[PDB]
């Protein structure tokens, strides 16, 4: 695309992440809420601002994924580049279908509440932030094989990608650590235990959200590099 | 008023009487699901819905009042109307007064709900149909009067105030059936009379619906009349 | 206004004197079917269509006493122009309300349809009638001044003046034997009288149809002229 | 198909799936109207939306067996899933001839309504239905040979063919209770009758649209799995 | 005041609860924030929002004290009303004096911040605490004085008064809690410190938006008792 | 006075300060401007700014004094404190006489600028500032005084002593060294010095709002504690 | 565009240089309290306080460059200055792109303030500040091509563009010592260095606002002379 | 416009008239202040002065292009009128530029003020005024143009139009003159030629307020006559 493409997108980039944050401050509100006094419409109410959450997720990953497509076109694709390019829109398609898979359940627990129905939301919200994680390690990739196919020389490109690396190792061990205590809460489901999982989850969207904010950053370094 | 003003306020009425049917017909959907599927979520859910039913209700009110008003200085005031006229404004405060009333004790059973919450949130809810129920008896006295002070001898108006008697009747019936069964449910209070009781508030505000459409047609042959 | 206005106007006038053509040959269509095939649900939909060939109608008469307005302002107000307009005004805003009045009632039609409804709708239409024939009637007399305040002596014109008040008798005989029918349904009600009565409905909304091809006709004549 | 056309797919069938449900509500809405008011021309109204309400699901069911048809094409048909895919397509022209065949019917009545054409109709629609489940076994069948095909291990989708099943037998016991009221009706047709049976059928159509989200879920667990 | 005044301020004193709600949600969010990073300019930045949500609680009990003198001019004083006001009159001048305060300290520790800083703040910020809780017991016995001198027997206002009172010794014990941990950060002031003292002036902060909604809610019910 | 008296007019007090902060920010920008590109008509821009901002501590150290008489009259004067305020409204009549001398010079040397007359002004602003500074003194003296007298224990209150103290003899020092190098600009007078000495009358200057705001921390305090 | 956009635009061009103007005075005051003062959030806070300035810089900029596009619409385009634009249109996106990182990272140092994060940060706006000069010199290319294209005799003119070359070549200069005093900072980064360096950027974007003003006169002598 | 716009419109005229009137007087005041006691700060004090006179010139020519605007309208363009009103909106836009010119110049003298930036100030002032004369001029065009338009027979008329083209002719003579001695000044800049220059600026802008009384009265007249 042309500079004043991607400089809109960038734009729309940044306004995302600005919702973005603004969601993880209300959801970590309504998270410390439902900490006090939990009850069971808190629990449903705060599984549907967790899916509201996540779709600004995947909208930003849509955005990014839009923003690297105009960046690549402007560069010239490569071997590796477009193998991780058809990567991508397939983990984006995924992305897709998991979440309107999650909006549906979520529709059904809303519907028809109750503790098991919560514990089967949470497994779910567990495994679509699972192929959040996936689609990030690929954007990530992407990122990692634009800076080697330029031979950008800037520190603070490799900067921002030591940065990169170290948030997505993290993201791995933080995804492990949330699949651990979902395995225990599916072994053994309670409302103490509903309310710890869903903290638990709220800690891993917010270390995704750091992870987006690292991607911006590469991806602003990249378009001034070039 | 203009008959600019009074034509505007009438299309701001005839608005305002198709969204109110609007969510009569959803709050009866919503009714139905709640029979069918009832829930603590559910309960709660449907009580805030019933609450912004009522908030259209009295903004109805409310430019129905503007109506009258610009309605009366265009004929001019009267004693008994000018005596009515202040009731009129003084239930209209009463009304807002017991609107906010209504919404923070819905807030107070959104965030911390129980049994024991809906309960007394339906009480409320009772209290608050009653009051928009004598606003609208003090509503069809004033109606009453305009049309008596200008004499007006059309038997359209006539029958349409035949038609307003008796709903303002009926509404005095379904109102003192809707306290009894209120009273019994502050008795005997469970999840089968919380059903049975929203039944019979979603039947009750279908009969206050009912004299606003007759409100309006009252207003409408008035303004023809004059 | 400028001519790129008062054109632009006139085109509008004229698409929605199409649509009203248009609307007229479709309600004589469903009026014959009636008239062959005459049923409870047959009158309730004939109904419904003449209160949507209405509201046609009375949007044609906006755009009419839209565009004299513009016309006024580009020749000048005149004393008895002013009062006209005036009075214009005002039986445009009277037409807005009886025709939320129609469309209310025909609500109530729709929802509880009876014999004694289809009376009181049918009376009700002949009624709201007899006010767009009253519209007529002020923007004929508004057209004679502005035309007479003009001086314009185009033959043209004149003739085209002599068919507006050739329509505007005939017109107010129709309302007249229209008005004596509606008397005798209300009288002695029945479901043949209702379908003659329907026809002759449909005769006068043709006889209106043909006043507001006339006053477009001065309409142009006049914008040519000036 | 490819990845972006299999989720856009599945974007449309959330789309139809939302569109369904909204009608489903309206049409429950419409159901308790006619249930307070009865009336001929509430008889006929009922029916035609009952008849807008089925060709939604008609293309409800169209989507769905596109996508399967992508869905297959993606793992490769077999023996017993191609002979499954040829009953569906079958099935599908099947559905699109009765529903001309309803259509067709449904304008006869609206044209020509009375009391036996109210009986003939709702028989005819008892009979679309019918055609539909028989849509929905063989949708359900395929399904069910798609993922043993696969041999796909994962408990969510064992968990949702579960569902899957039963929503099946579920909808055969409810279509066999719908026959037999159908007889009784077609034996003893009275207003109450059509009233009742009106309300049956509702029934019968909202566990349609129960079995139509279980076989969406199970279609996006298999777009996962693959 | 009239009718419309009381409503009217009670709308100002509702959106005013809405906005101190807001503030308290934002205030838990920073504290997290601030718990999870402590920082010097952390600390100095939460400081600044903490005095931001006392101005706004200070609008708060400044609104409620109009009101009050509203409603009681409505009534009529009383011997203890009337020196309850004066009490109440004197308890706001005194806030406003500590407001301003505040104010200046707070900006003495914007421009020069220091740990020393911090801990003069948050023992100022504790005695501002302590002057709004006890104009919050005064506003409180004018409301018991009020309540007693109608006479009221609502059992609404009844159950209302004893949430009053049981959140006013609640109050009590909140703020000399606060007194004795203030205390300790004065004998052994750290970083460690001055977090665990932050969070437990947001939860002392928190009770005392508790205790505006149930003085909220004992207005709401005399002004619809009177 | 009574309370609100005293409130009022401490939130005038401190509009006051916030007027003087602001006031001094701008004359340290002029003074940067002026250092950067010093010139003839600079200097008597300067100059006359430096009036404008004098003005407004003198109007500060009225209200305080206003202040004071009003917190005196509350406790009760003394022997000492009737001595000082005699001594504080003598300084007063003082500084109103001499703030008038400055400006009448002021308009001399705006009509007619020279060295000479810069010169003059100088020395004229730096006795001015002397006479504020012996204000300051006794305003000091005199709050020392109503809290021996009041015999008040609050450490809050000693500490502001302390620095009301510590900022006195600063004040002392600071003039002495300005009235020093007055003497040096009078022996040796040249634009450069005339610059160098207008830094150091800014600088005086701050320190004197520094005083005041030391000053108004104890009025605060002593209002508070009485 | 048309003399009254060309017109307007240049009351935002003033508007906007005002506002500039008074933002340089405001960072030079509190550059002054931050070196008198010097403390961690002190430092932050006057960061935060450049990257608003620079935001201004950037939005008059932007609309230099819009009145520039109208001017030379007016005049028609050259092959010299169609490239310059194109080279124009470019650096305006960098520019957005650069201004969007520079928050994003301002954002980062207000949350996790350090030493090693406000040198980060300084350099990081000293890059803002190189891509600002590179705006303005393409600018001034521009603004000398469009007068060489008129060959505009105005001795004016000519004294407004050596005074636009000086500027030019002296924010070249200024640029190369700033940026060699980054690298003396990054390489000895200290509390005493972040002082000096801050300093030094206050003096850069002031020699920025300089060269702002007189491409604004050139603007406005080329309006006048066309 | 209606009459009450132009009526209010010519009150503005008549209030911007006593306000120009009111500010001439003031800066003869100065005038002959700067000729008895001339100095540095007194020049720029005065420049300063007339830029200020110079601003209330252009509100009083911007209100009387708004009358004239009205005035047409109500009267009918014609092909010279337009032309001569194209010709005046042109002359009004290139009026705000100069304007802005002006005061930034303005600016740049009270900033950094020398002989030289007198002298160049002045000459500034001189071309300002030069196009002032030339709104003027086309100003009188218009209402030469507008007077012969209507055929106005008023000798009252036909006088103030002796006197308004004597004016021009006037007014063209000494801005050929202020030009003359401009060209001097730029020649041979000296104070005493500063003084003797400023002397004749205000001679010249005194004759300029003349043309405006003039050109009020005949706008008056016009007025009048329709």
């Amino acid at each position: 695309g042309s500079e004043e493409e991607i400089a809109k997108a960038l734009e729309e980039l940044v306004a995302s992440l600005a919702e973005l944050k603004r969601a993880t401050l209300k959801l970590l509100v309504i998270t410390e809420e439902l900490k006090k006094n939990p009850s069971e419409s808190a629990l449903v109410s705060h599984n549907k601002a967790i899916v509201e959450h996540n779709a600004i997720i995947v909208e930003n990953n849509r955005i990014i994924a839009a923003v690297l497509e105009l960046i690549v076109r402007a560069v010239g694709m490569t071997d590796e580049i477009l193998l991780a390019l058809l990567e991508l829109k397939a983990s984006t398609a995924r992305l897709k279908v998991a979440t309107a898979l999650l909006r549906m359940i979520t529709e059904e627990l809303k519907k028809n509440p109750s503790e098991d129905a919560l514990v089967e939301h949470n497994r779910a919200i567990v495994n679509h932030n699972a192929i959040i994680v996936e689609n990030n390690r690929i954007i990530a990739a992407v990122l990692e094989l634009i800076v080697r196919a330029l031979n950008l020389t800037d520190e603070e490109v490799r900067k921002a990608l030591e940065e990169l690396k170290a948030s997505t190792a993290e993201l791995k061990r933080a995804t492990a650590s949330l699949r651990a205590i979902t395995e225990e809460l599916k072994k053994n489901p309670s409302e103490d235990a509903l309310v710890e999982h869903n903290r638990a989850i709220v800690e891993h969207n917010a270390i995704i959200v750091e992870n987006n904010r690292i991607i911006a950053l590469v991806l602003l370094l990249i378009v001034l590099a070039i």
